[PDB]
C-alpha cells in the first residue's frame, strides 16, 4: 500500500535528483494508518539505525527477566571498536545494559552495540527479533563496524524504508514490547544527541521527537524518527540515504529536507 500523494512524489524524485544519490522515504499517519513512500521497497543499508532493532531485542527479553537491564557488564580495551564516546570511559570497569543500551542510542556508541549483540547471540538474533515483529526485510550480518560498508548491490544489513517505519511503531508505539520496555526506548530515541541537523531540522521546533541516525560508507545519512505533532496523532517518518561513490561525504540536510516535504503534507 502506498498513500503517497502525487505532489510529494514531485518534490521527493526532485530532492533525490538534486542530491546526487539514492533516497528512501516512508512516512506512517499513526492516526489513519496511511502510508506513503518513495523507493520504500529498496534495500538501503541501515548503518547505526539497526542499533534500534537490537535495543529492542535486548529490552523484549528483559520482559522476563526485568533485573536483566541492571546486571554489571565488563567492558574490556578488547571491546573497544572505532567510534566509543561512552564505552571507553568505562574500561576495565562494568556498565548495565541500561547504559549500555542509552550509549548506542543516543551517541551511537559502537561498543556498546557489540556487547548488546554478544548478549543477544549475535546479527542473526537481531534478524530473528525482527522477524519475530513482522519485520521480512530487516537484515543483520555483520557487527561493528563493518555493518556500515554499505555497497551498491550488497544485500548485508539492508532493510527497507517500509519496513523499518513499520516497525518502529510496532517497537516505540505499538505492542511488539511491554509497557516498560516500550516507553524505555521511547525515551531513549527522544534524548538522542546526534539527529540536530537530520530529521529534526525539518520538523517544526515545538513537536516531540524520537531518532536514531545513521551513517557510512558510500556516503549513507538516515535517520529513523517517531515524532508526536502538536494535537495529533504520532508520526514514524524513516529518511534514508545513499550515495554513488565509496568516499562520499555526508548529506543531513537532505533527510531535514525530506522531513519537511513530509511534514508540510500532514500538519
Amino acid at each position: 500500500a502506498n498513500h503517497i500523494q502525487h505532489q510529494m512524489v514531485q518534490q521527493l524524485s526532485a530532492l533525490e535528483k538534486s542530491a546526487n544519490g539514492r533516497l528512501g522515504v516512508a512516512v506512517i499517519d499513526t492516526g489513519s494508518g496511511a502510508i506513503a513512500g518513495w523507493r520504500m521497497d529498496e534495500p538501503f543499508p541501515m548503518c547505526s539505525t539497526s542499533k534500534v532493532m537490537a535495543v529492542a531485542a535486548l529490552l523484549k527479553q528483559s520482559e522476563q527477566t526485568p533485573e536483566l537491564m541492571s546486571q554489571p557488564q565488563p567492558v574490556a580495551s578488547g571491546d573497544l571498536v572505532n567510534y566509543n564516546p561512552i564505552t571507553e570511559r568505562f574500561v576495565g570497569k562494568s556498565m548495565t545494559f541500561d547504559e549500555l543500551s542509552a550509549a548506542t542510542l543516543q551517541y551511537s556508541d559502537n561498543a556498546a552495540m557489540n556487547l548488546i549483540l554478544a548478549k543477544l547471540g549475535g546479527p542473526q538474533k537481531v534478524t530473528a527479533f525482527a522477524r519475530s515483529i513482522g519485520d521480512d526485510k530487516f537484515r543483520l550480518d555483520r557487527n561493528e563496524p563493518s555493518l556500515n560498508t554499505a555497497i551498491p548491490g550488497d544485500l548485508r544489513d539492508t532493510s527497507t524504508p517500509r519496513a523499518m517505519a513499520l516497525s518502529l511503531q510496532k517497537l516505540a508505539l505499538g505492542d511488539a514490547l511491554g509497557q516498560v520496555q516500550r516507553e524505555k526506548l521511547s525515551h531513549w530515541l527522544r534524548g538522542n544527541t546526534t539527529g540536530a541537523a537530520s530529521i529534526r531540522a525539518g520538523l517544526p521546533s515545538g513537536w516531540s521527537v524520537g531518532d536514531k541516525t545513521g551513517s557510512g560508507d558510500y556516503g549513507t545519512t538516515n535517520d529513523i524518527a517517531v515524532v508526536w505533532p502538536t494535537g495529533r496523532p504520532p508520526l514514524v517518518i524513516v529518511t534514508y540515504f545513499t550515495q554513488p561513490q565509496q568516499q562520499a561525504e555526508s548529506q543531513r540536510p537532505v533527510l531535514a529536507k525530506a522531513a519537511a516535504i513530509v511534514a508540510s503534507h500532514y500538519v
